[PDB]
């Protein structure tokens, strides 16, 4: 599923992600828009071999199964698959893992390069939540 600017925040919002460990809903719809361009399905392959996983690009290296990744983790305890459905609900729950991990909203490179010190609230501009 090709999300919606709108319709994306108030999924996110729903699923507890507005100021979840301090990072607003703009964050968070911010770093989806540069990670996946608010689709699903999108898959991207890494130069480790790992691959990157749906709306927020969640990586076989450390947080979900693929059967294609050698001596990874699965710390989201998930098939990648799961990250790829028109329900955000799994990548959600594991988003919410990886932001507690650390390094917060900087574990997403995109959110990092293109989201952070920016005016984020323009991303949830104009949505009814
Ligand atoms: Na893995
Ligand atoms: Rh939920
Ligand atoms: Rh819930
Ligand atoms: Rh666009
Ligand atoms: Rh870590
Ligand atoms: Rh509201």
């Amino acid at each position: 599923k090709v999300f919606g600017r709108c319709e994306l925040a108030a999924a996110m919002k729903r699923h507890g992600l507005d100021n979840y460990r301090g990072y607003s809903l703009g964050n968070w719809v911010c770093a989806a828009k540069f990670e996946s361009n608010f689709n699903t399905q999108a898959t991207n392959r890494n130069t480790d071999g790992s691959t990157d996983y749906g709306i927020l690009q969640i990586n076989s290296r450390w947080w979900c199964n693929d059967g294609r990744t050698p001596g990874s983790r699965n710390l989201c305890n998930i098939p990648c698959s799961a990250l790829l459905s028109s329900d955000i609900t799994a990548s959600v729950n594991c988003a919410k893992k990886i932001v507690s991990d650390g390094n917060g909203m900087n574990a997403w490179v995109a959110w990092r390069n293109r989201c952070k010190g920016t005016d984020v609230q323009a991303w949830i501009r104009g949505c009814r939540l």
